[PDB]
Parts: structure tokens; sequence; C-alpha cells
């Protein structure tokens, strides 16, 4: 790959925003806190991709809490998260899931 | 601390099974099947490898979230730490667990 | 190309690499690494495999007790043999191995 | 909190320094290439490791590292290591203890 894959636990510092390609696909940005245990947070620009997205703009909003596994890039300086799986963390909440 | 860490993506195999310790702390129990796939340029199509199961176990709060959340063959993202036990075999002690949106939406609850 | 499961592991190998090829003359590298958790804990055991010039390079480098971190994919196979026993093998296909520096040093010649 | 790994080569030499403690620190800055844009990121070891490194590599140099992400200050991402080797990609080593 020469990618770098990373795993990250945090909360949305705001709700996400939901865009389109010029194809059609849906992405989503919304923006990851993640505090060491209170130590200085680590912040990371997340955007994910087609029907992840839309599941994640409607499910997801700011102080919830996620886990986001994808690869770690740096744009010409911020350093972006580009998603391939995201969830919502039951470490302190319950989910009511529904398959799409 | 010298631990292995590692995420695993897939299908639960089973629903958890919770159970508590004698000082009264929930442990959740579960097997998660992760699916590789790779594309077959000839046949245009993306074709599955063998999966890759782990048996998870997640602890406290976490572990009652999830036994009220997911069932079997929901998709969850897990990260934890990797262990092999008493002959030996392997087995996930699990630090955060996620019902994936991939391909599903949910009503989330605090606490 | 998807799904995979993509880890890193440290530790020492528990013997010395075995150089072998495939029938296109691949040089591919087999060694198992021990990974002990201080928290001494009980052992994770890996048996990893390299491919191409890496396998070559490993093969000449690095022998039984030396330290790596190797990151890759890891995978699942499990079958019935030829005398009817069900098993199942973990193994890490290595994308990268690095000899640690942790306690030691290196004198590193490119190829 | 956030470990992670990342694989590339050595933007510059390694530099040593040390604490009022006498502790050793490494600093090296490996540049990660997806030719895509690269992802840039300042290492730092610590003890006995860092001073493997400052004998051990120098720029252009392949490394796998693990390590905590770390953010500060704008703001720089920085990698705190707890782990640092020398890539057997394209390179053989010759390896000594301690």
């Amino acid at each position: 790959a020469g990618e770098t894959v990373i795993t990250v636990v945090g909360n949305l510092v705001d709700d996400p925003e939901l865009r389109f390609t010029p194809s059609g696909a849906a992405v989503a940005k919304f923006r990851v806190a993640s505090t060491p245990r209170d130590g200085e947070s680590l912040f990371l620009t997340c955007s994910v991709w087609r029907q992840a997205a839309e599941n994640v703009a409607e499910s997801l909003q700011r102080g919830m809490r996620v886990i986001v596994q994808g690869r770690l890039k740096q744009r010409s300086t911020v350093y972006e998260l580009d998603v391939d799986e995201v969830g919502a963390s039951l470490r302190s909440a319950t989910a009511k899931v529904t398959k799409t």
C-alpha cells in the first residue's frame, strides 16, 4: 500500500457534514477528538464514503463516541483520516441497530 | 506494555453471552468472523477469501451494552489485545467495540 | 485487497528463518515470533511469512533470538488433512519487517 | 492512547540530545509515501534505543516505527516511539545486541 492504516477512538467535535461527489457518491466529514487520560487531545478530520456516509450523517452527532479505522493522510498542512470503517461505540451507550 | 493491540471488523457468529465474575463484573463473549475479499479481474467480481474467526470478550458496562445492543449476524468493529491461552488458542480482550454503520443506522442512547 | 486484518507484532524469533521458494522462484521466509507482554506475561506466538527480496534479506540478517517489528495481514487457514484431522493455523502475512533497535545496533546496507 | 505504525524513510540524520536527568532522546522525521503526497511525522525515541538509533540510522534509510500519535501547539503531529526497526525490505543488516 504505502498506506498508513490506523484506528482512532473518540468523540465527534461537530455534527457530520454530508456532501456529494459529481458521480453522486455521498461523503461525510466530521472531526474526532481523542483524549488520552485528561491530557492534550488529538483532533482528526475524518471523511466517510458512500452508504456509510449517509448512515453516519443520520446516526451520529456532536459528542457521540466512535471507533474509526482508516488511512492517515496529510494535505497541502492538515492531517486527515480516510475512513474505511466506522462504529458507534458501546463503551457508555446502547444502540438499536437497523440494517439498511 | 508489550501488548499486541489489533482492530478486527466482521459479523457476530452468535448472540453475545453475558456472565458475571464473583466480584460482579459483567463479561460478554462472542465470536467475530472477518471475511477478506479480493477483486477477480477476469470475472469482474469481488471474491471472498477464508474467514478469520476470533473469540472476543468485553468487560463491565460495555459488556452489558453489548448484550443489549448486538445480535448474531450484526457487523462490528473491535479494538483490543490479542491473546492466546490454555494447548493454546487465540482470543481478543476487547478495549472498545462499536456497532458498524457500514450498512446500518443506529439509535444511540448514553449510559 | 479488502477486509484484511492488518496488525503489528513486536517480539523475538523463536527459530532461525526458514528460506524456501515458490514454483515461480520467488523467495519466502518463515519464522515464528514470540511477543511477551510485561504486565513477563503469557507470550503470543505467531508464524510469519515474508516474500521476495525481504525474504532473502531476512534469511541473511536475522536469526533465533533477535528482536523484530513486523507489520502484516492476519489470516486463518482451516482444513481437514489427509488423515482426517481437522485443523486450523493462523498466520501473519508480512508486509514489512524490521530489526528492532530497542536493545541492539545495526550496520545497515542497502541492496 | 492512539498507537500507530508508520513505515518510511528518514528525511534527515537523527538528532541526539539529553534531558536534565541525562536521559537520551533521539529525534528524526519520517516520510511515508503512499506516488501520492507524503505523510511527514516527527519521531522521538528515548533511552538506549535513542542511542542505538543515533548509531544505526541515517537519512534515506527505511524504518518501521510504532508509537503514540500526539498533537501539539499552529499545530504539528508527533510520534512518541515505543519501537523502531531498520526495515529489511531493500536492505540487509548486521545486528549486534545491547
